[PDB]
């Protein structure tokens, strides 16, 4: 997975982004997977769902109307506890409660031993009260913290480790913000699209090798690219997030279609936090 978002709480401009994120779930094509549309109680959370059997529901990205946020990315280990439980339950218990990002963290960080590897960030976005971003992964330190804003990027180690695919994704991230910066929010989210399937693979990374060990060798010509194109495993889904200075949300979500790397459909929706 990776994932790059750029926040600012308090745009200094009227048509400032408070938030522009743009992330890849990797994952097996395998997986059965539902497309994003809007569910909950209310209608009110927008997301990708999971639909493996016994874990359904869950989900790796996610925002509600509401104002809350939250994204997970798998932390990469040469083994995994099978016995251990579903990290998709993760950001859906976020969105899905009245609890503030950062004690929603505290009480992860609690219960983070009886996951695999994962990290997590939790918004509360607000335009009255102001955005707060926090950050907890179970194989990193142990007390969440609380972001400053700035642009950050994720993948399967820990916030802003310096995997190659990290730094040359965060370098393409920004490159495309800064060059789209006064048009129309079609061409962001297009030049966002294009850093998100970029394949070109960053190498030699020590770093991806050593924490993946064996796991990893066969993948590493392909992993070590922001689009992953593994045999029966890589870049299934492309997502952004634009939250603007007055609240209006956009996002899009491309998806893998029928398992072909031919085939995708992509859905944007608008709505504005309430």
């Amino acid at each position: 997975c990776i994932i790059f978002f750029k926040f600012d709480p308090r745009p200094v401009s009227k048509n400032a982004y408070r938030l522009i994120l743009a992330a890849n779930r990797d994952e097996f094509y395998s997986r059965p997977s539902k497309l994003a549309d809007f569910w909950g109680n209310n209608n009110e959370i927008l997301s990708g769902l999971d639909m493996e059997e016994g874990k359904e529901g869950g989900t790796w990205l996610g925002i509600s109307t509401r104002g809350k946020l939250a994204a997970l990315t798998n932390y990469l280990q040469p083994q995994l506890d099978w016995q251990a439980r579903g990290r998709g339950e993760l950001v859906t218990h976020f969105l899905t409660t009245d609890v503030d990002s950062l004690s929603y963290l505290k009480k992860v960080s609690m219960e983070g031993h009886l996951y695999n590897g994962f990290n997590l960030i939790a918004a509360d976005l607000s335009t009255a009260k102001g955005d707060v971003i926090c950050y907890y992964g179970n194989r990193g330190e142990p007390d969440p913290i609380v972001l400053t804003p700035g642009t950050y990027g994720l993948s399967n180690a820990l916030l802003e480790t310096p995997w190659r695919k990290l730094c040359f994704g965060k370098q393409l991230f920004l490159e495309a913000v800064e060059r789209s910066q006064a048009l129309p929010k079609d061409v962001l989210i297009a030049s966002l699209l294009d850093v998100l399937n970029n394949e070109e693979a960053q190498l030699p990374d020590p770093a991806i090798e050593d924490q993946g060990g064996e796991y990893v060798q066969p993948m590493l010509s392909k992993y070590a690219a922001v689009c992953v194109r593994c045999p029966g495993y890589g870049t299934r889904t492309n997502t952004i997030i634009l939250v603007d200075a007055d609240g209006h949300v956009t996002f899009t979500e491309r998806s893998m279609m029928d398992k072909d790397l031919s085939h995708w459909e992509t859905r944007t929706y608008e709505f504005t936090l309430q």
